[PDB]
DNA sequence: CGGCTTACG
DNA sequence: CGTA
DNA sequence: GCCG
């Protein structure tokens, strides 16, 4: 078992659910105190078993596995024996788990000022409602949208919006494509949102793109919230139609070149752990520095033409990973 | 011990 | 600060 | 929290 999470294949379903999950919730929790260190190791334990070929069944199963030290075997040997895990268990009914849980779901709200809320005695959605001097308008939108964006988009949501957006973007400028990116293009049969991304096959035509888009879209009164209601990417919530009614979608849509556009589909495909570790790899292990406008040789300093994302696993002498098997 | 992904809005 |  |  490698030690990078780009160097092996991860499967969106696998053979150790359960452990995984469980490292996951310790993951979130050390976030929640600003231990990235922490969350790190937590990650990329849980990661590792998704790539694991069977379930972990016994304690020295996890010999020789990257990230578990001392603190991670105790979980699993924890979840192996008793099906729980106290240190989990305790996180979850945790009043500051729950509520840095809670408030970090809103669109326009982070670690920091849910920490910050949190630190004022402020607990629930309702409590955030009361104080609206404290919002920005980003999250004034992420509150009042709060249900509908915490119901998970479904496969059948993306094929209706990724027309309505190609639509638009033929109109902005005829020619330009639309591309699905995210954890759909992962496989997730759900999601949080929808993540596309824009191009057009001559260089420089994409140029102001974004903007043209938007306004377009809103004009047909698809955007409920976004944020210049010069930009190349947006973090917009859409109206999505719904049986006799609608339901509010967190959109997510960037423009890249044609000359970036291999980078930037790997780079907004993820998963968010896969792509922090391979640009870990690319920096430490090749002295190449990895972003989602392209790669850099700092020696050099020439940038590494990319055709496809095939390219840019060669270049990183990896072997390729399809979307699907990138669900670190 | 240092390091832990990276850039735009 | 937020977002991906 | 774990790696090198
Ligand atoms: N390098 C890097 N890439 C990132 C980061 N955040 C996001 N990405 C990239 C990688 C991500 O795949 C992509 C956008 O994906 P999301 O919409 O944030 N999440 P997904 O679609 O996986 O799942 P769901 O939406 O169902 O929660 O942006 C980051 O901090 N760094
Ligand atoms: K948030
Ligand atoms: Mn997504
Ligand atoms: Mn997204």
């Amino acid at each position: 078992m490698p030690a990078y999470a780009c160097q092996r294949p991860t499967p969106l379903t696998h053979h150790n659910t359960g452990l995984s999950e469980a490292l996951e919730i310790l993951a979130e929790a050390a976030g929640f105190e600003g231990s990235e260190g922490r969350l790190l190791t937590f990650c990329r334990a849980a990661s590792v078993l998704k790539a694991l070929p069977s379930p972990v069944t016994t304690l020295s199963q996890l010999q020789g596995l990257p990230h578990f030290g001392e603190h991670s075997s105790r979980v699993v040997q924890e979840l192996l024996e008793h099906g729980v895990c106290e240190e989990v268990e305790r996180v979850r009914r945790s009043e500051r788990y729950q509520t840095m849980k809670l408030f970090t779901q809103i669109f326009g709200v982070g670690v920091k000022t849910a920490d910050r809320w949190y630190r004022e005695g402020l607990r629930t959605l309702d409590d955030l409602r009361e104080q609206p001097q404290k919002l920005t308008q980003q999250q004034k939108a992420g509150l009042q949208h709060h249900q509908d964006l915490s119901t998970p988009v479904l496969r059948s949501d993306v094929d209706a919006l990724q027309q309505v957006v190609e639509e638009a973007v033929g109109q902005a400028l005829p020619g330009a494509t639309v591309t699905l990116t995210g954890g759909f293009r992962r496989g997730k049969l759900q999601g949080h949102d929808v993540d596309f991304l824009i191009t057009h096959p001559k260089e420089g035509q994409e140029a102001g793109l974004l903007p043209r888009v938007m306004c377009r879209l809103q004009d047909q009164g698809l955007i409920l919230y976004h944020q210049h209601q010069a930009f190349e990417r947006s973090f917009c919530i859409f109206r999505l139609p719904q049986p006799g009614s609608w339901k509010a979608v967190r959109v997510d849509l960037v423009v890249a070149p044609v000359s970036q556009f291999p980078f930037a589909l790997l780079g907004w495909t993820g998963s968010k752990l896969f792509q922090r570790e391979l640009r870990r790899f690319s920096r430490k292990e090749k002295g190449l520095w990895l972003n989602s406008h392209g790669l850099f040789d700092p020696e050099q300093k020439t940038f590494f033409q990319a055709a496809s994302e095939e390219d840019i696993f060669r270049h990183l002498g990896l072997e390729y990973l399809p979307p699907e098997q990138r669900n670190a």
